[PDB]
């Protein structure tokens, strides 16, 4: 998985979900008056409206990622190994891993408020059910000011790190992942000057040599570096349509194609979907691996004062424009 | 630019066109009875039908790439530096660089026949006009048997190389480009065994480490390696729609996003379009940078006995499916 | 800097010292009855004999690295950034950074005993003097059983990590440095099988392609990977002379040549000396950058019951064998 | 193998010889009046004096490399695959592969003269004997002006290329090897500015990050890049002793340690010797893998008017300075 905030125009947040099987994901709008229950905290009877990619069990929106009406975005990304959840702790705001995205998107109007909400929190080892055990995750939170943080619960406890690049992938822990970027300081979009052998003619035989050492692997560190470079050098678009076009090109740079990331015999981790939302306008856009046409769900076309989840199925059939006849 | 033959199903051939400006490209069908004039060879009054991406000047189809009705595909890719064209030579079949794609697609029913057509050929330094000077190019030819060759005219003369990987990008010359793949023999989709320090626990902290050293740069060598890996490990799809979906994912792996390959101030080489055709059925598919929906032009829905070029404009507006209302 | 334990024969421990200036280093033997004073712990009036590379101030052996008569080796390596020393703490064994190598080598007969000695320790922010301020360091301890640990005092406190590779360089912190080795699992001394494009002839045009992705940079991460590979694949020598020959070849693989690691204008970090000792026999061997002949100081040829430091100057003139006359 | 000219002081030329077995190499001086026989050219009864590393069969100096009294150096390096020798050709100066180094060093007073001597030459497929078949080689020639060329006989014929970097290793052919350096234009001794994410703090956590992408592998391309960087950034020494010290540090950067380059089970290509000569003074220096002390053979201490080969055995026992007693 790879999640980014693209800081152009209204600003755009979302993620690639990389996995070897589909999950039953659908587009879910949680309206302001849908009651959100929590295992160790008060229920939220009224809260911010949410739109995102989710599964639904027992009428609960188990979000993979989403954005709320106040311009806050959040995504949960696989974190298998470092992730550690703790027993319920007296005097701490105890949040199950499956509750964290619904809770923050319901309650926080900014990254700054999300930090306050997490300042006395504990990610508790609470399973949704016997069928759905807690999965190892970490999270990125971003908002329409451009701010973002990385939330990791590990053996050390709960850490909320400023995220200066607005990117997150999988392992390792965030300080290690961020430090690795320093190894790539010399990589650039423009052709490098010859500092290797300055008094020797070393012909520039190809365009693009500025990115000769840019990683293109399927692994988590490679994708973190390549996605950071791609988002940091993305254009400033003119329109909203240009900006969402540019956004998906960022995510596409670290898409995992089928066949390239083998996790078991005949089994490959690939980008099952890519989504991104306009943070100011609450428009959710997504593509699936099987359909290249972008789909848009505008949360404000719905009844955000409703009290039941509103859902749409992901359009996963390739829609080809038959241009001639 | 990157061109590939994807050897699944009916087999699929095409290219990314990477450039810093649009060219006026359109989809062009050359029917069997469109007369094709040649500067130093007999006119072809009747020939195979062609579909591809082209510009048109003086009613001549200046193809960037295309396929013909017999399942032969061909693409011209920038080759600035090594490319050399020669004066017209007595006793040689003299072909202008701008004529080579129209000529081979009109006259050859296989890569094998294309080899015979080139066995006494000379790529002549003939300009289309004073406005359109000859550009430095090399070419890949592929067919529905899976065969392919790389055609390069350099200071050494005209070389036609067997292409064992069915891929071509830009510089350097093909033997050098092919040899470079040997440096990547150890890169694989599956997780590598620990041969680095076999008696030490080196945890597999991420999926995808098989491709940790896979290049992700924008330059010609990086894209050649990454595209070869991606096509060599692409799935065998079930349907025609799955196969064209898989095909564009191959090309997408080496797409050049805006902002990453700077060629002059504020000027970036990016993938202006991607196309790919079913070699058996003569269906041409394409995307533009600005539109993620795939477009299809079926050559057999046209009058292939016509005598005038048939053209369609590239659909370059992002077509977003507005899912809710 | 790079420190290694070479697990062949009697076993051999030492380090490259990489710096941009000389330090006044000399070879120092601390005999059993040289009193070693400590700022916050009892003096050691009798202890194990030590030999190593050191400077001497106020008749105190400020060791960079050394080994003791019981087969324990220890080295202090620059750790600028992560290193943090704490105020003196009640109820903790408080050890100044400049005391740690003299103390462990004087008091510990094994890595296991060194772990016990550090189990309630605090690396205190105590300067040797106003002229010699505390420098940021971390340490490797190894012994003749092959065991080794990495000692780091950071903002987290004092950590003593099992060191499964018997190597240490500079930044970053040890868990991050060790995790990075997992990225190199596929690198090997033998030629790799073609898993990149298995059905394509990719000729093995050079020997040594197993190490094509082995780092050769001057930076701390590059040297950690290359030194680990080189020591892990070093031969098992026949004699003691062959083993010390093999040992220096390990250190030489990550030597920093003058001109390659620029730290300020005209200023280069280079390997000012390399040393290594037979852990069982207490023989200290060293080379300087300016002299390629190995020099040996056998600690047991000295009076190890003495009470004063015994010193030898480093032989830093190139001794060339004039073979003909 | 790796051969370099180090352009400091009097200038210094030589090579690492990398192989999996010893060859019986000795130091050989060919005096001016030693008759040199040639299979297809006139004998040289009088010629320039030569010193170098060689084997001797039938009183013929089969040089691996050497320098002559006029400041010309030459080395033969393995070139298995591209190397092609031709039948004896009428009207060409036909030179056996085993004769080329003795011939050029005997007859040429500069690289420019060596070019003239090769302008009508053919490297003929002539074996020294049935026991010593012709081995595949290419060659570097350098002189005390700093000039150098690369000599390759391949399927294309005989090519003599200007060598702008004064380095040669093994495969591939020289234009490909030289072009590969352009991929490393951004590698430098100084710390790189942050062009990757310019508005983000990417801490410089280690010195030496300028060379983070510098290759450290055992293969021919890796060693070519690393040796070129190391020689191009070597210091300008003060004395002759400093210069020969600096020279061996250049060769040491691409030494192949035992255990790292496996060519068959239990069989490793390693640097059996390293040599380098003062081009102006005709002093030959060498080390063996087993002996770190530099050895010097001054050709002018010999009778250069003699008519028989003068030989010295390589000092291959480690000479350790026993500093204490």
């Amino acid at each position: 998985c790879t999640s980014v905030i693209y800081t152009a125009g209204d600003y755009y947040f979302g993620r690639n979900l990389d996995l070897e099987v589909n999950l039953g994901q659908e587009v879910v709008i949680t309206p302001r008056n849908k009651t959100l229950e929590f295992r160790e905290m008060p229920n939220l009877e009224h809260h911010y409206a949410i739109i995102g990619m989710s599964i639904v069990r027992d009428d609960y929106p188990l979000y993979f990622d989403g954005v709320n009406e106040k311009g806050v975005g959040m995504a949960g990304l696989n974190f298998d190994g470092p992730a550690h959840y703790f027993p319920v702790q007296e005097g701490k705001d105890n949040i199950a891993s499956f509750e964290l995205v619904p809770y923050i998107l319901a309650a926080a109007s900014s990254v700054a408020e999300a930090k306050k909400l997490l300042s006395n929190a504990n990610i508790a080892n609470i399973n949704f059910s016997d069928k759905l055990q807690a999965a190892p995750l970490h999270w990125i939170i971003a908002d329409k000011t451009g701010a973002s943080v990385t939330v990791e619960s590990t053996a050390k406890g709960l850490n909320v790190y400023d995220n200066p690049v607005g990117v997150l992938t999988n392992n390792p822990e965030f300080p290690r992942q961020l430090l690795n970027l320093s190894n790539y300081r010399s990589v650039a979009p423009a052709n490098p000057a010859n500092v290797f052998a300055p008094n020797v003619d070393l012909p520039v035989y190809s365009r693009g040599l500025g990115t000769h050492f840019l990683p293109g692997g399927m692994d988590s560190e490679s994708r973190f570096v390549k996605a950071t470079f791609t988002k940091m050098h993305a254009p400033v678009g003119n329109s909203e349509v240009e900006n969402i076009t540019n956004y998906f090109h960022i995510l596409q740079s670290v898409e995992q194609q089928k066949g390239l990331d083998e996790v078991a015999p005949n089994t490959f981790e690939y980008t099952i979907y890519s989504d991104g939302s306009n943070l100011k306008k609450g428009i959710f856009y997504y593509k699936t691996y099987e359909n290249s046409q972008i789909n848009a769900v505008d949360m404000h076309k719905e009844d955000l004062e409703a009290s039941e989840l509103i859902t749409y199925p992901v359009q996963n059939k390739q829609i080809i424009n038959q241009q001639n006849h």
